[PDB]
């Protein structure tokens, strides 16, 4: 899949929800993660467009207490980057992953009616 950065103002930025139909209304969905491939892809892609230290919803989302968390396209949660502390679910609120857009390209769980960039797969 090819994956594409969305940056815009930061009165364009959209909830988790909002970013996902965006996506999908591509025929895609959120990005999904599952190796350090695909992450470098990423990551590249962040260093093209000079846009540093932001942050991006990525297709993780929660599921059933027993799962944690899933990818919205339905891929294994094998590979995981998550920040040291994460998920922490900060307040009982954070059902939604994002991407912090710095060499580490680590994973943070956050509420889900945050208005962030975006990542979408195609
Ligand atoms: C600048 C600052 O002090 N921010 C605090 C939040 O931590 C930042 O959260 C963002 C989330 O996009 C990012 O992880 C930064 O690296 C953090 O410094 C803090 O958020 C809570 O703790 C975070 C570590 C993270 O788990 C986040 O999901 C969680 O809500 C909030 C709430 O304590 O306070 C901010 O001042
Ligand atoms: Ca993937
Ligand atoms: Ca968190």
């Amino acid at each position: 899949l090819c994956f594409k950065l969305y940056a815009k103002g930061k009165h364009e930025k959209k909830t988790w929800f909002e970013s996902r139909d965006f996506c999908r209304a591509l025929g895609g969905d959120l990005a999904s993660i599952n190796n350090k491939e695909e992450q470098q892809t990423i990551w590249r892609l962040i260093t093209a467009s000079g846009s540093y230290h932001k942050l991006f919803w990525l297709g993780l989302t929660y599921g059933s207490p027993s799962e944690g968390f899933t990818w919205s396209d339905g891929s294994p949660v094998s590979y995981e980057n998550w920040a040291y502390g994460e998920p922490n679910n900060y307040q009982n609120v954070e059902y939604c992953g994002e991407l912090k857009g710095d060499p580490t390209m680590s994973w943070n769980d956050i509420n889900c009616e945050h208005l962030n960039n975006w990542i979408c797969q195609i």
